[PDB]
């Protein structure tokens, strides 16, 4: 008896996971949505009031997609007409509402088709981007001040990122940074004038007679990259001059010699900004720390404050150089960098001294720095129990580094091993977000004494429901290879019995710094496959995976399509030798990098796998973007790494696909991994006479996240998997 | 005990039908290529001589695609560097070889990337089109005269057709017509200035980093059409000092009042040319007969010599107004037109007389006029035994229309019921090409007493091999629907046992004026399905089908996607009631128009079919080209026929696909039926949550004919059909 977790349950989302998303508006108050209306909460006592009743914007005539309150609480930014673009970019309309006089502002409005908008860090100043140009409003109802006049669609981007900077560098559309108290506005400018365009058809509703051709500047591996410049304007002078000057801060000579990237912007004080640059050969980066010269209104970065960060074994950072966290006075900062052993740790820097001091160490890594006060630095690491897949919050005493307290380890060790945190404005309070291995648990805490204030959401409602369902179990463990240990996890069917032979599906990602073996609780397709189809679903983090030191992460340096592919195959061998796996029913599947690796594995001729599914895969590195591809592969030229670029394609293994059952799937409007990539795979297969299954998804992008397509693709894949394992 | 016709046999052509393609060069001799050699045959006795050694160009360098001897046998055009474009268009390089002086002309040679070339009907003048302009060479080695200078890629076409005119009107790339003795050169000029462009990606070889975008002027239904002008230039009076003069012949006023097309051009004499114009609303056409005025130098088309052809029930002609066949003196002509009963017969016209006289009549139709002498007119019709799917050669005494003699009906009634013919210059001799129901038979005959001279090719070699294989049989019969008989054919498995239940596959086309039930012998996919898989393959010609009169053909006027779809379901319904059909295993498949009907059938909710396959189907008429679509559907505007355009889509029927298995295939480089069509279908299916099979063919067009793709698509569809029918 007791129903199992079925496909419909997953697709229809019957068993919902509750969460508690709050927004700190001060040092002890936060916002929270409870029944369409917005409540403000007093962190200290848990009491609240209705900040904005849901019926406030009833007769607005528009569905409000999101809202944003200015720092001073005097105004609220209403966003509507949301139109998604890439992963982070989108356009929308905006109206500003005056919270005091409870009126909606109807004059000097933010234009429609606005690309980005942000309040100043203090007060209620506004900066926005329209038609690729920057604008600043000192007051919600006053005319804007134009900052740039160069804006030009697909050519010059002021204050916003182009496709590649948005996707691979800043993971954001915005490229502007208000100084701490809002006086200055810094921004980047990108020029894609000579960047080659990716073009593909977009069909739209059937009412469109002629298909549309989407054209976006996108630099493939080895192609011409966009250039970039950085500026800073003093917004306090806008109302005093006709045309305020944007002062440029040039990149250091060590970068100007070749193609480079702006990879980080972080203010230190009211008059000090830090910038990190990265060479197109991403193994060398420089940080300039620039100060405002009040007598010249210029910005100067002293070479004595310049910091170099390079890697002899790979690229710099997990995906890019890490951000610095400055002490109040801006004279020192903390940054996560790889130590002599290859493990990322927190290094303490004096701004005008090149040698830093590590304040943490060990055979584990710091994930990120979360908060810094004058007494303590808080961070999340996977040190607890030597489990690279766990995450915990720690506190370290700035006056005595031997004093490190773990703030989350023992809170509920059996239910919570993967933590995330959110501090109030001055870090007086913090919300802990436990997301695994048990049901997510959200709690609020007081920083002054680290005492639990109360439980915010325990998901008791879901635990209630999950009691009447045969849920699968999860095993997180490791196997030893060449002395080093590699982690893996298994979603095991209910009432698992190791005396039996279960079919096994290898779920893979395996890209650089990836981690599929963790303690997070998930309700996904693997849940259904294990609970209903009694299939074991496994994942493995072999060479190239992250959070375990550069010896493992940089092993695939300049060699993608090798060790991370082979290790995935070896993983399957090890699992079968565990005795509860049916060597005759072993499948593999992956999306994105997972698809590439899955394809490479299905075409290796290993005989280990019976069938596999690749969704939106990369097929040859020269088809993917420069920033990401070159980071691990260097340049596709004969003097660099061309031979390996040409040796790591899926297409060259076409012939071996005769040994397996393959299902290739790709969205046609995929702007990230172009359909082109699967189009070349299918062609190579047709060319050598290989039969396989295929599915395209009209107008879907890399996420194939459209509600209907999402359900359609997981249904199609389920049939394929069930058939391959002949359940049925 | 004897093999069967396997899938590999069909894909590798192990069983080749022999042909005999000859080329008449006079009234008594023809050319035939044997062992790469070209021989000249004397029709009367059968003796031959070598005309050109297969080794004459043994050291030519390039691979010769094709040859073409000038009418006077003095020169030979060599074609190479062939590069295909659409259905008939291509560019190539040419070279001329002097047969007399056994030398290859090296001066003033045809340019590379030539779009079209042709000898004058007599002698050895040349006319070619390059970069959209027309050129003429009086002599192979002399410099050419530029006739036009307005030529512009994708914009102005002189002497060659644009996309729609190539595909739907002239079925050729050529748009120039030499006068009978080569004095005059007539040509059309197309302007696609305001024609929207269809755009789709082309991926090319794996090495191309960025997909290319193909753009071609293609008018979809209701869009802006290309305009056209007609010119005639005297090539006998060309000067190398002055730019050639082209005299324009404007269309009649009844045509200039609105959009229209030039649909036929046929010279009547050395100084008289005829042109047929067609209104955009394709049910009204006009023929002009224009004479050259020696003193004036202009071409005059007397209104008294105008001939109007219209239709009150549909469009004009089978696909377009038929071509006239003028008498020697050009004063009268014969032309196939629909008579008062709606049957296509030959009418005799006086050039300055409004009424024509039908010389044939009956409930059957003339397919084409093949030869005309002062005593007889030779034509092919399907009159014999009242079989609309049969074709025979007839001659009718021009002095007594009651004297009609069939020349092929009785030559071999059991083996031959479908003939084609090729007459020599003055109809002194004719070649008969029988293509069914038995193996193809080619014979030569003399007109004087209709003697059977000799057998050219009887395919006895193929017959010998076929006796060692279990070949299927063909049943051609008819069913009655409302006092009307409609024909069908069934390809029956070897040893057909009417006491057994066979699965059945409906092979459908069903387009307007289509015929899928004939007496033609074919070796195709259906042969393998029947011979090896024991599957009956049926085809049916319902309302909308051709060669049976307008009452049937015009049944679908302004109503595509209705009767022709309904009639296929009715046929299947009837076949499913026959004792030898397993009503639980009935499938349907089609390509092009057939893919549209197949999709409309699967989405009908009839419950008759278990599975179906659609290859490159049309999904909604507004996506297809204007000339073909509007011919049958009128314009897609509210005041015309928009409602039916919207009610006849595949998409609106998505929901009804839940009860069937559907496989949708399409080439991504299809310039005819754009990938868009299947893209909208898949998206609609996804939107209602209906699972299905799909396959795209990278860079393949509407014919998916490349060797690898051809083999791959039929392999994939075979797996699909066998699986649907539970066949090993
Ligand atoms: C998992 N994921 C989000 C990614 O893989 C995408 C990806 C996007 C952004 C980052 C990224 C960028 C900056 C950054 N600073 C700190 N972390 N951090 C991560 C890392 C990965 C990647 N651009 C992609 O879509 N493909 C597709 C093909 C290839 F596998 C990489
Ligand atoms: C079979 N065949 C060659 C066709 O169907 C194509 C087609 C092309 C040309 C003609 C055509 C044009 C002129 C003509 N003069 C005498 N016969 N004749 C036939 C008739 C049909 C059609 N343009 C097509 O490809 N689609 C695609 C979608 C729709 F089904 C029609
Ligand atoms: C939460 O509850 C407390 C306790 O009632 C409220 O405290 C206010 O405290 C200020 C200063 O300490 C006093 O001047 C007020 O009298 C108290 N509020 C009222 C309404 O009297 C606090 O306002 C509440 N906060 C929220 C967000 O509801
Ligand atoms: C963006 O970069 C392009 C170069 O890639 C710059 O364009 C050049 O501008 C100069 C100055 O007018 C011209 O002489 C060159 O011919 C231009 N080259 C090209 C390829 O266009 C452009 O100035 C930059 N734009 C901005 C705002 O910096
Ligand atoms: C504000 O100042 C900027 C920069 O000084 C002006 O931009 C220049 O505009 C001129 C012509 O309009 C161009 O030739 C320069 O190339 C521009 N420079 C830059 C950096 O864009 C801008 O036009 C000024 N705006 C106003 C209203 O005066
Ligand atoms: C935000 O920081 C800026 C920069 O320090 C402050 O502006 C300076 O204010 C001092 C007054 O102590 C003046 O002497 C300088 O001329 C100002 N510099 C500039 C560049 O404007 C600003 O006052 C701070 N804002 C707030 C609200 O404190
Ligand atoms: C093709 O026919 C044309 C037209 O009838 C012939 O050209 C005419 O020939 C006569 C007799 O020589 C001249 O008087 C006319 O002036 C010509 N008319 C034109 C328009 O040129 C031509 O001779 C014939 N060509 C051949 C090769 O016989
Ligand atoms: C040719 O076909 C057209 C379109 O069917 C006929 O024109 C009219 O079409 C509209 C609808 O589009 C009807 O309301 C009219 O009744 C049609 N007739 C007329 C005279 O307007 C047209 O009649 C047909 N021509 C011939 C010669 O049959
Ligand atoms: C076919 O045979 C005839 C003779 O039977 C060939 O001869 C005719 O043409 C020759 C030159 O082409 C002449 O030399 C003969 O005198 C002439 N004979 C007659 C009766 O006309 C003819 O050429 C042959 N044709 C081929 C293509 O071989
Ligand atoms: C081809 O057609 C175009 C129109 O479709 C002709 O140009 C016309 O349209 C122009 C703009 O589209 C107008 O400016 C003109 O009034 C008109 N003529 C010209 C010369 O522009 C164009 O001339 C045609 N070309 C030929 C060779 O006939
Ligand atoms: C068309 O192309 C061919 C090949 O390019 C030309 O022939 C010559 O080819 C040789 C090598 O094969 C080259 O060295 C020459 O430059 C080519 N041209 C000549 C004149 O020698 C041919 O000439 C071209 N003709 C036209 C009209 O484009
Ligand atoms: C807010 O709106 C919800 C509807 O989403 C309603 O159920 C709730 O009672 C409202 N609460 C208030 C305070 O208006
Ligand atoms: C934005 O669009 C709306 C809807 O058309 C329009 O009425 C409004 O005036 C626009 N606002 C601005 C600032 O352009
Ligand atoms: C950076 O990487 C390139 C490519 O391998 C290498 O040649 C160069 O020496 C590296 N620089 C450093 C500091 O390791
Ligand atoms: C001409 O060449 C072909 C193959 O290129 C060969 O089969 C044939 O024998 C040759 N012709 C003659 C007459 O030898
Ligand atoms: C012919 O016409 C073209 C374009 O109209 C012109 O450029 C060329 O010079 C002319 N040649 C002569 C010989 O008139
Ligand atoms: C006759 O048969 C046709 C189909 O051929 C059918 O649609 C129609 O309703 C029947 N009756 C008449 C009067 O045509």
């Amino acid at each position: 008896t007791r129903k199992t977790y079925t496909l419909t349950d997953y697709l229809k989302n019957t068993y919902r996971l509750k969460l508690y998303s709050l927004r700190w508006i001060s040092d002890h108050e936060y916002l929270y949505k409870q029944e369409n209306n917005i409540l403000v909460f007093n962190a200290e006592y848990g009491n609240s009031s209705v900040f904005l009743e849901n019926s406030t914007f009833d007769e607005f005539g528009h569905s409000i997609n999101d809202y944003s309150i200015s720092p001073d609480g005097q105004f609220i930014l209403l966003e509507y007409n949301y139109v998604k673009q890439w992963r982070h970019s989108y356009t929308a309309s905006y109206d500003i509402y005056d919270l005091n006089k409870r009126q909606l502002i109807t004059e000097e409005r933010i234009p429609n088709n606005t690309q980005w908008v942000t309040w100043s860090p203090v007060g209620h100043k506004l900066a926005y981007v329209w038609n690729n140009d920057i604008y600043v409003k000192i007051e919600p109802n006053l005319p804007s001040y134009r900052i740039t006049w160069t804006g030009k669609e697909d050519i010059i981007y002021n204050g916003i990122t182009d496709w590649v900077y948005e996707e691979e560098v800043f993971s954001a559309y915005s490229a502007l940074w208000w100084s701490p108290n809002g006086t200055f506005l810094a921004y980047a400018q990108f020029n894609d004038t000579e960047v080659p365009l990716i073009e593909y058809s977009f069909y739209s509703d059937e009412s469109l007679q002629y298909p549309k051709t989407v054209r976006v500047p996108y630099p493939k591996a080895g192609a011409v990259n966009p250039t970039v410049k950085f500026f800073v304007v003093n917004t306090d002078s806008l109302s005093s001059v006709t045309n305020a000057t944007s002062i440029q801060i040039t990149a250091p000579a060590s970068m100007l010699i070749g193609d480079h990237y702006l990879c980080d912007v972080t203010w230190a004080t009211q008059e000090r900004i830090s910038l990190q640059w990265l060479r197109r050969i991403q193994n060398y980066s420089v940080m300039d720390i620039c100060d405002y010269d009040e007598s010249s209104g210029r910005w100067n970065c002293l070479v004595a404050r310049q910091h170099i960060e390079m890697s002899t074994t790979g690229w710099v950072g997990r995906f890019r150089p890490s951000e610095p966290h400055f002490t109040l006075d801006g004279n020192s900062f903390y940054k996560i960098i790889s130590n002599e052993e290859g493990y990322r740790h927190i290094c303490y820097f004096q701004i005008d001294k090149k040698d830093c001091t590590f304040i943490t160490k060990g055979t584990w890594e710091v994930i990120g720095i979360e908060a810094l006060t004058s007494d303590y630095l808080y961070y999340i690491s996977n040190e607890y129990k030597g489990m690279p897949g766990g995450r915990n919050l720690y506190k370290i005493q700035l006056s005595d580094y031997t004093k490190v307290t773990c703030l989350s380890c023992e809170l509920n060790p059996e239910r919570c091993q993967y933590y995330s945190v959110s501090f109030s404005k001055e870090a007086k309070y913090y919300q802990l977000r436990c997301s695994g291995p048990g049901l997510p648990l959200y709690t609020l805490h007081s920083s002054v004494n680290d005492k639990g204030l109360r439980v915010l959401e325990d998901n008791s409602a879901l635990d209630k429901m999950l009691q009447n369902v045969q849920m699968p179990s999860k095993k997180l463990d490791f196997i030893i290879l060449n002395e080093t240990k590699f982690w893996y996890q298994m979603i095991l069917p209910p009432h698992f019995d190791k005396s039996k032979k279960y079919p096994l599906l290898l779920d893979v990602y395996a890209g650089p710094c990836s981690q599929k073996a963790d303690t997070v609780f998930r309700l996904n397709w693997a849940t259904y496959l294990a609970s209903t189809e009694n299939i074991i679903v496994a994942s493995f983090d072999g060479r190239g995976s992250g959070y375990q030191g550069d010896k493992i992460m940089h092993a695939i340096n300049r060699r993608l399509g090798t060790f991370e592919v082979e290790d995935q195959i070896e993983a399957a061998r090890q699992f079968s030798k565990m005795g509860f796996v049916d060597n005759k029913r072993i499948a593999i599947w992956g999306w994105s990098y997972g698809g590439y690796v899955t394809s490479m594995v299905l075409g290796s001729g290993s005989g280990v796998f019976k069938c596999g599914i690749a969704v939106a895969p990369v097929s040859r590195w020269e088809y993917y973007d420069s920033v990401y591809t070159e980071r691990y592969m260097g340049l596709p030229t004969p003097e660099d790494n061309l031979d390996h670029y040409r040796n790591s394609t899926v297409m060259s293994r076409a012939e071996n696909f005769k040994q397996v059952e393959y299902l290739l799937i790709h969205g046609t409007a995929d702007d990230n991994v172009h359909f082109q990539q699967s189009a070349q795979i299918s062609k190579a297969l047709v060319d050598v006479g290989v039969d396989f299954q295929a599915m395209w998804y009209t107008d879907e992008d890399h996420g194939i996240a459209s509600s209907t397509a999402h359900q359609h693709i997981y249904t199609h894949m389920s049939h394929f998997i069930k058939q391959c394992f002949s359940l049925p």
